[PDB]
């Protein structure tokens, strides 16, 4: 399995912006080797708790068509990850590593590319 590391950035999005506070995580991205649902679950595990917010551990499914990706929904910050959760919690993430994602602002998740074509290859599977 995929594993990244990321802590939490606010539930907010009614300016589409949300600050980081800094915190830790780990996200474990697996077809889950039960397949209740049959989708992609994303289990977020504090290593740092939220400060600033509290949201707890999840295991976190992607329904196709329901997840909507955008790469970047923030220039006065970098690093955000945005999806638009409908019939689910929305989590948005922010990497915990300042030494990385030091790419430039018009993709920028931790990476341009890689997340890009990463996150669009969930939304083909269905898996």
């Amino acid at each position: 399995v995929i594993k990244f590391r990321a802590g939490v950035c606010e539930y907010n999005e009614d300016s589409r912006l949300c600050t980081p506070i800094p915190v830790q995580g780990e996200i474990e991205i697996k077809p889950n080797e039960e397949e209740e649902l049959g989708f992609w679950d994303f289990e977020w595990r504090p290593t740092e708790k939220p400060v600033g917010r509290e949201l707890d551990p999840i295991s976190l499914i992607l329904i196709p068509g329901e997840t909507m990706w955008v790469p970047i929904k923030s220039s006065k910050s970098g690093r955000i990850f945005a999806l638009v959760f409908s019939s689910n919690e929305r989590y948005f993430f922010w990497l915990q590593e300042k030494n990385s994602g030091n790419l430039p602002l018009n993709e920028l998740s931790a990476k341009d590319k890689e997340i890009y074509n990463k996150m669009i290859g969930v939304l083909n599977n269905s898996s």
